[PDB]
């Protein structure tokens, strides 16, 4: 009997071929995006569902069309999933994606021309806290908190004295970069003073939300947003959280009508999924160990020469820093991905170079903790890196990471049931 | 060899038996609603696909992150294809959504308060043309245009006049219930007199479009935007075309980063697909069919004494006035899904009730046309549909209607190769 798949091989060739070259480049490479991770294949199932074929705008039971008996019961357990992982009164799973639950919540609570404070996009704070190349930086009046130069972390008696002097309408917390525990007791401390609204955008890190590795942002912030991707590791989408459930409809009614059309169902069934293995103690495990994953490689880099800014960290990224070894953000970047390692370039706090040049490497253990690297496997990754960026004209040293690299993917499959290879035998 | 739906079996059997329930229920119901139709096995197979991992920030070739060797391929795939298929200089195939397309345009050509003219929402127009409870309205200043009460069409004497009065920054054409030809000269002659902005959102028809059945409005007007379900048979998705390559740069930097973050690359591959399938003769003869069907049902209706508005349908759709049988829209929705029946009210042009009761019934052929009904077939639904409706306390019509709708289902499989039924034998 025929599956989808075989359909695609069949009348689409090309694309069928293309993604089976994809599989091989996510197996063959060390993926240390920190954003990044691999979603189960239960959660890929969905989303390879006939659910893209139903229309539902609306909430469950309250849809503009007939028909979503089944699409609300999806949904529904996607939102009974998300309030139970987060311990929340409200969850809203329509937002395509992290951009769009924040723009939601920007229409919900703020008008054009309103004042957001957010952490500095150099130190940390992502596009949609304020970027003047973002809808967040365009249409609204973005001022920015950012790390202290001393202990390169939050110092919140400063983020008050600058909410006291901007006075903004809405403070962001949550960021894409930054390495330590967020102190959301704080921020509400600090909102509640300057009478500001206070939102956490957890994206990075709500995987370590959800599995108790970091302080939960729900029972303190007026509203929290994330992706079901990164820690996470569901789909690729949004989600909207808030203690109060009275905000929760208004937050509904600005995911739609006021920002999306129909919801993808599909994304949406691979969002109870992933929430659903969240709530699971394999997930917990698995949060414990891309932290001391990410502590590992952090520790091995200082071990080899490296600045790791804030000198460590709490989570599943760091921040390294390039200046023992002479290279800017954006050469290091490549000098990795030369051999088959990814990461990106990523300012430092109080950084000298351009956005476009950079001093600093940002690496995550999430993807390669799912592969099931341990400690001592990322502590190989740290010198695999340390070897390239010291040695950088050496192409033994090239050819020594390439095989190193090598050899810690064949020893970690990824999916080994599909598209698998020609036993040696 | 386990599949990924072996693995969403074994871990969230919840989830899995809700997908069946939802193919069963796509299977056993007519679905009429215009916007919906049915994705093909390759389409859905690029979805559940790990093309869901990749992060790619920017264009092909020009991504914040390495790695994008095999995305760019595939979005450039995607790409390429979209403009062969629309006639177009450039694309853009990253939007999340119909509506996120919309607001990257906004977002290009337009700033808050600016003002937009559109379909009024009750003639046709869609959320995101100006309603006041979608970002389009509520941070734009949204004026409309209606059809002629007399031939209930556009009347483009009267578009211009009122072009003349508002003075809009933005004109906006396409509808999501409007059932005849679209003139996007005549649209391009009213936009330059008045110096506006000219979009065509042509998310219903971009099928009809894409196989030459309808006008392509690509050389006409500044922007075009779509989905890339609906007509076009696709993933969910939205697409961006312009006639102007330049102008096409700035509409990329809208989506990313202006307005969303990192693209779905699996929807996108669906999106390549889908395309390369509307590129193939069967496609073109599938979108005459479309119409031929539209038309043979909104004739049957007329048979059976019902108003087709504007008398009529050029396109995949109509609107059904339901004054013969004393009925509103809210009434005849609930009456045909009582029958396994999937339509939605609509307001008609002039209606007396409001949007929340409404005089009308929106009925389309796309999506039953897929399953390869024929003009017959057609009629044979309209008459289910004026039976229940002239007869709705009568018990053993509703029967007969279930039992004629049963038929038709059975007929016509639904992706007979997925979960199939035990052989009766």
């Amino acid at each position: 009997t025929q599956t989808n798949l075989d359909f695609l091989l069949q009348t689409d060739p090309t694309i069928s071929g293309m993604m089976q070259k994809e599989l091989q480049r996510q197996r063959e490479h060390l993926e240390l995006i920190a954003s990044e991770n691999f979603t189960s294949p239960a959660v890929m199932a969905t989303q390879g569902s006939v659910l893209t074929n139903k229309y539902a705008e609306g909430l469950p039971k309250k849809r503009y069309y007939g028909g979503c008996e089944f699409i609300d019961e999806i949904e529904q357990v996607a939102i009974d999933r998300a309030k139970e992982l987060f311990g929340a009164a409200s969850a809203n799973v329509q937002p395509h994606s992290g951009a769009q639950a924040n723009f939601a919540v920007f229409l919900t609570l703020l008008k054009p021309g309103d004042k957001i404070m957010g952490m500095d996009l150099s130190h940390g704070g992502h596009l949609t806290h304020g970027s003047p190349a973002n809808v967040s930086g365009k249409w609204f009046e973005a001022v920015h908190y950012g790390v202290s130069q001393e202990t390169e972390q939050l110092d919140y008696d400063h983020i008050l004295e600058v909410a006291r002097q901007e006075r903004p309408k809405l403070i962001i917390c949550g960021y894409s970069a930054y390495p330590r525990i967020i102190n959301f007791e704080k921020f509400r401390a600090i909102a509640d003073e300057v009478g500001a609204y206070l939102l956490a955008d957890i994206a990075h890190i709500a995987g370590l939300v959800a599995s108790g590795h970091h302080p939960n942002p729900v029972p303190h912030c007026d509203v929290v947003t994330t992706t079901t991707h990164k820690t996470l590791r569901g789909p690729r989408g949004g989600l909207i959280l808030t203690r109060d459930p009275e905000l929760g409809k208004k937050f509904n009614k600005s995911v739609f009508p006021g920002t999306q059309g129909g919801p993808l169902e599909h994304v949406i069934a691979g969002k109870a999924v992933a929430f659903g293995e969240a709530l699971k103690p394999e997930f917990k495990a698995y949060s414990g160990q891309v932290i001391a994953n990410a502590q590992a490689m952090a520790q091995q880099l200082q071990n080899r020469g490296f600045k790791i800014v804030s000198g460590g960290t709490d989570n599943h990224l760091m921040l390294v820093d390039l200046r023992s070894v002479n290279l800017t953000g954006k050469q290091a970047d490549q000098l990795v991905s030369d051999v088959n390692i990814t990461a990106n370039k990523n300012t430092v706090p109080f950084d000298p170079e351009s956005p476009f040049v950079t001093s600093g490497l940002r690496l995550g253990s999430p993807a390669m903790t799912t592969r099931g690297l341990g400690t001592e496997d990322f502590a190989e990754i740290a010198n695999i890196i340390a070897d390239r960026l010291q040695n950088p004209e050496d192409e033994q040293v090239k050819q020594a990471c390439v095989q190193r690299v090598a050899a810690l993917c064949e020893r970690f499959p990824l999916y080994p049931h599909l598209n698998a290879p020609v036993p040696a035998m």
